[PDB]
């Protein structure tokens, strides 16, 4: 009953988190939060974004009207979703600029198409084949037109058509290659066919191709598709003595957040922001790693497959030296405070959380988390990063774009995590350090510090003595002359 | 009058800054700067950088020589600025890759053209359209020849002209492309023309496609404009047999700092290193909200309209617990340094600056600060970020690559702003922490911390003895006996 | 002979290493270590990767089979480098997309070439040229079969070539243009020529242009050369009457890690996983300044020449205070570790390396060390970095993507040295103090602090006791009477 020992003390965890630091790379800490997304439900939620299940028709089919794509006619898509299964059923075409032409149609998101009068005169129209049949019979994409001569002349066409509403419109039409010369003449009569394409500020005019080709559907012709923007007062005007294929009439272009995306992964019924080809994903979470392709508001892809992020001080079951220092270990049985007081005295041992302390560890590790956590990344129609053929220049600069930008995005957050969990744990270390400092200033000349976070307080200081130590009132004055004696003799 | 106390502490401003920190989003610093330039007079000044305004004349009709650009004739610049108004009213015509045209004409800042001895042998030369009129007369592009028959022939044309320069020499040429047979034939004789431009390293045709195009100035044929660069020691050789539209000559390639931009802002007499599209700005600032576009020395665009360092500690009106911690509360009434002493004695009151201490930290600040503003960005030409069409594949990317950049860039500048000021907090607490421990050793056993940033000096310290301490020459041994007394009545 | 002396310290050395940091643009630390490469031998190491040595064989003339190449058919390669001097000698080409041809094979990294079972009926095979010797000898591509007629007919020529395989196959072909009618028809017989090269998938139609090119080696004709990739299950046909350079079979595709570089850099034996143009570097460091051209495991391009990272204390011949603080001054002499003590009592003077300290510090900086130079970075095929024409859009966004990424880097690698280093310092200085105060902790009431680093231990302190405090096994309440006595004259 003649002194007391008070000792300071932060809590420890049975099963503390191992997190990465800027000089360890595996220290043990009471918690931690993940920062990479590594998972899916493996299925494409429906909402919020509109989502259009392309299923067998590629967007170019359900664009040009391969008679298997009938029912995506006037469709529109936040995000139409392109299967690989998806295959092509009608006249064999091809497309110089395929992607571009798919990007922008994804990019509108729609296939409103209005029919226009176009007058063509002097020709046959509605030209079919076997290679794109309508149950048993012969067909054509739904919308073209398919040219040939009538009697025994294919005059010189044109034909003009106004653009007198004020949205853009997209006319895709195309040019038909012959097998033979003899196949070029028994359908449009003249030897070579030109079509030219135009508006007021632009041109595009194309010579046919001649020669046998492997047979796709049973036909060794082909069709080249070309598309042209006409504006608001401008003019579309079509010239050809031959091979055109023309347009039936107009899409509608819309500006707006649409996009494509390859993925066999099933849609379903839930709400998810973030879409990738592996199904939606949480965007809690600041980074992913399921897949650099996404559509929506989504974690940023990085190459990690976990970053832990430190919520909580040093487990022990820093700059400052207190915590795994001085202080020689954790408080399990603390589970009311991170920092806190022992003490023994004449009235028997006791424990109590500090609680600005603990308050302060907490309020500024909410700090950096809310900063991390808090999501920035909402990105829609943007570049392939996946290819199907090889093609060089321009794949190599797409690739190397995305490259690029993904070992940035990795560093920043390997660099940040480790930061962020050094200065964690110092500044856990501070805390503890500064409210130990704190009680040795209260106990002035009536102390000892120990050496292990205790102070042996030389005078008689029951509970009630101990609690103003705790609530910052001990008045030294009180016990001075006591303690000194206990100390040095003193009197 | 037989003791005195010692306080420190630092200095406080009535109103200072909220700031952003690693742990904290909002508090407050006694002095900040804004690191984000967010404003711009909406005029771009006339040095240091050539600025040649291009007014009603895009580079691309100064280039051919739209009769109403003349005035551009062998310009130089190293910022070409093109305007909205600006219309072409020559010859109607399309440039296949324009773009590329525009730019590397851009980037090579000139317009010097040298007109060369081409011999057209059997044709007749300086065709002329009632589309480009120059004055009342019919007329055509200056930096282009116009070949037609001559009596009832158009002969194979076959024209060299070496490059016996050491520097590239950039060929623009042009194909026409007749509106009906009638004209075809009338014209170059020959049912259907064809150019071949070649180099020993390089080969171009094209085949022109008769036909109708809209009507523009009166004309439904049109040019297409296409290009050549021929390297020293090369030789251009040019091929037709019709449809040819002839350069005059070539026009210099120099390589250097010169660019384009696209802008409505005036010109002014000033100075301002960097250019914007919605006039200049000052670069002080490392960073900017004003536009993605820049040209020259400039700050980097980032997304954040403001970003605020911290030039100076918290303010009160840390990881060390001094400032905001046991020292309650600054000195508003210290405006001499930012950290000091204060004392109460014998022979009165007083207040001093610490000097070494105020430095220090100003140094450390100063430092921090010429490393963040020391201007280390200079960009002349790059892509193009802004586009009046949709094209697809390549602008995607040319998009994508931009908002990449930016993105990575609007980071840095966030992450370097937090992790800034949470150190120049801790910096300067600090530096308070020193000074107090400096004081406290050099005192001894002759005062005791009061526990709230000052000390009772436990013997007689007139002003002469303070300034012993604030100077750091106390000698502890003169007063030891003294007081220990007073603390521990020795005597 | 009744007290002693006992100072802690740290190490010094005469010379030290200035460091930037957060705060110092430079300031002396003991040691560093530099991040940037900057050194090459100058020579390419032949291993661990495949070097295949281009010579005077561009990798195009290779891979058409100029008679001087020979040497590289069917070759393979990680990296095949291409020289400056080497030149083609063979019937003058132009490959339109060069680029990517050359991209594509660099990428794939073979020449394997299989023949395959062309049939050409009514023609002859094997044309040769003068252009292209084979000795005394005319002679051709070995790659490529120059058809013409045989008698007096070359007929319409009408070919297929499945693609029963597993793989992909590159088909490399060629179209003739010649110099006048006369060789059109001495050659073809038909006045004009086709070639329709399609597969199911795909359709390429080229008619040649006859005419005079600059004259290459004795001719004024060109070859153009293209290029179709056939996939498993999809056919090539090859269509023509007249004017084909035909394929003699398929170039095998392969994916993964090749490229191919420019450089005049010797081959040589020796082992390096990072190749450069100017010859292969080390990979320890995480940066270099050598060429942002690069080949494998490489330190990434960054702007600066170094960058120096601190591996040691400030150098003394922090947020802490400690270090060039209260202790004045660094121990040159102290060789066995950083931090130690020194003392003097009745038995003389002496002195001792702690540690448990000095390997706190070094672990910590051998942790962060460990996270800097942990090599990351592995980079094969990627995109061009130097141009050798002038091109436009594409290539300003090449330039574009590659300067945006180094800027980025080098501010991240900037940013790093000066945290890193601001942080060593102060870790370094914390771990004094820590040391300083465990040494007071232990002295408990039988020292005081001199202000210096050192104590005034207030008793007879022998090597022995001396000892004790040193191990950590001090017994203070041994000698606390007799401290107390002569620091008051009390107890
Ligand atoms: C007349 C006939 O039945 N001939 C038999 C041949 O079949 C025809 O062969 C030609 C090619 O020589 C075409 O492939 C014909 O197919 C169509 C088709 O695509 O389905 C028929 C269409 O009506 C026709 N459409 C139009 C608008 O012209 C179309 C086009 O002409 C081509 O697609 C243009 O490329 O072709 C096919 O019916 C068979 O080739 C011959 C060989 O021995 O046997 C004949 O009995
Ligand atoms: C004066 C007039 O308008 N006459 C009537 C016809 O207009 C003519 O129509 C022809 C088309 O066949 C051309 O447009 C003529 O204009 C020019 C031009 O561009 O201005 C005249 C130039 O001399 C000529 N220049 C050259 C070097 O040939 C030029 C070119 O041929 C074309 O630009 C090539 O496409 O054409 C124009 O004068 C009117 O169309 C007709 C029927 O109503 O009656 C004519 O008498
Ligand atoms: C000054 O600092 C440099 C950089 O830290 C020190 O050199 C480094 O020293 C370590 C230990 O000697 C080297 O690591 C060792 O390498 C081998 C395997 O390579 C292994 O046997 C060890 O377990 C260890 O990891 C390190 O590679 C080396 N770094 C460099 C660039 O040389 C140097 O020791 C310091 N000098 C002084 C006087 O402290
Ligand atoms: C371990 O750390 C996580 C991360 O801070 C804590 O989870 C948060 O808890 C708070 C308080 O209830 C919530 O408001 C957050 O939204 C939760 N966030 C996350 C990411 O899960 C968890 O509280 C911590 N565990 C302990 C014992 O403190
Ligand atoms: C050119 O060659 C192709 C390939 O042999 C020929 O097409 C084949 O002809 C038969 C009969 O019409 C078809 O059953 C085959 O399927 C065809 N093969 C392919 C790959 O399409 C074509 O007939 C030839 N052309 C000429 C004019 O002789
Ligand atoms: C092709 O159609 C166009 C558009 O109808 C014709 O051009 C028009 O011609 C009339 C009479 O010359 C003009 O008054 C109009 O302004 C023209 N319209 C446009 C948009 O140019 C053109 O003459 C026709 N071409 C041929 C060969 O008959
Ligand atoms: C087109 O003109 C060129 C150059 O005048 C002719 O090519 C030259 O022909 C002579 C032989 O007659 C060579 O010795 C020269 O070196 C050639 N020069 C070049 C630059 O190639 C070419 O013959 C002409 N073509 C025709 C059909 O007249
Ligand atoms: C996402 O998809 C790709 C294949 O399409 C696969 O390589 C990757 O591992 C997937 N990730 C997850 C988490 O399923
Ligand atoms: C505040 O900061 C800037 C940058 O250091 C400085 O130039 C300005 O004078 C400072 N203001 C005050 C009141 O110190
Ligand atoms: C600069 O221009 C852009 C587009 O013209 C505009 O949206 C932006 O608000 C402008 N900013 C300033 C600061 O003038
Ligand atoms: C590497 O080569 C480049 C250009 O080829 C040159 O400018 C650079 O200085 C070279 N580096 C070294 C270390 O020689």
């Amino acid at each position: 009953n003649n002194t007391a020992t008070l000792c300071l003390g932060h809590h420890a965890v049975p099963n503390g988190t191992i997190v990465k630091t800027i000089t360890d790379d595996q220290i043990e800490v009471t918690n931690a939060t993940e920062l990479v997304q590594s998972s899916s439900t493996g299925k494409i939620c429906n909402n919020p974004h509109r989502i259009l299940d392309g299923r067998d028709c590629k967007l170019m089919d359900a664009l040009l009207g391969d008679p298997h794509c009938d029912v995506f006619q006037d469709e529109t898509w936040d995000l139409y979703v392109e299967r690989s299964s998806a295959s092509s059923n009608c006249y064999p075409y091809d497309v110089p600029d395929y992607a571009s032409l798919r990007s922008l149609v994804a990019s509108s998101g729609t296939l409103e198409f209005i029919t226009e009068g176009f007058t063509w005169t002097g020709v046959t129209q509605n030209g079919e084949s076997g290679a794109c049949k309508r149950g048993p019979a012969n067909g054509f994409f739904s919308r073209l037109n398919w040219l040939t001569k009538s009697g025994s002349v294919y005059p010189l066409l044109n034909v003009t058509m106004p653009n007198n509403d004020n949205f853009d419109k997209l006319y895709v039409w195309g040019v038909h290659h012959p097998s033979t010369n003899q196949e070029q003449t028994n359908l449009y009569v003249q030897a070579s066919g030109r079509v030219t394409v135009s508006t007021r500020r632009s041109q595009q005019t194309i010579i046919p191709n001649i020669g046998s080709r492997p047979l796709v559907r049973g036909q060794s012709g082909r069709i080249s598709i070309y598309w042209t923007i006409v504006k608001p007062g401008d003019i579309l005007m079509i010239n050809s003595n031959g091979n055109l294929v023309a347009p039936r009439g107009y899409f509608k272009m819309r500006t707006g957040k649409s996009s494509i995306m390859r993925s066999n992964a099933p849609i379903d019924t839930c709400i998810s922001e973030c879409i990738t080809p592996n199904g939606s994903i949480p965007n809690d979470k600041p980074f992913q790693n399921v897949n650099k392709i996404t559509y929506g508001a989504c974690p940023k892809y990085v190459k990690q497959s976990t970053l832990k992020l430190a919520t909580g001080m040093r487990n022990v079951p820093g700059l400052f030296g207190a915590i795994a220092g001085f202080i020689e270990n954790g408080w399990e049985g603390m589970i009311d405070g991170w920092y806190g007081f022992r003490h023994k005295n004449s009235e028997g041992t006791g424990q109590a959380a500090d609680l600005k302390s603990t308050q302060a560890a907490i309020d500024q590790i909410n700090g950096k988390l809310n900063r991390v956590i808090e999501k920035t990344n909402e990105k829609f129609h943007q570049i392939e990063k996946e290819f199907l053929e090889v093609e060089g220049r321009i794949q190599d600069l797409e690739k190397y774009v995305e490259d690029t930008k993904i070992d940035l995005w990795s560093y920043n957050a390997e660099l940040l995590v480790a930061l962020e969990n050094q200065h964690t744990i110092d500044l856990t270390d501070s805390e503890m350090n500064k409210l130990f400092e704190k009680t040795r200033r209260q106990l002035r000349e009536n102390a000892e510090d120990m050496g292990n976070g205790c102070f042996k307080i030389y005078h008689k200081c029951d509970n009630a003595c101990i609690e103003s130590i705790r609530n910052g009132t001990y008045d030294h004055d009180i016990y001075r002359d006591e303690a000194l004696n206990n100390r040095f003799q003193i009197k």
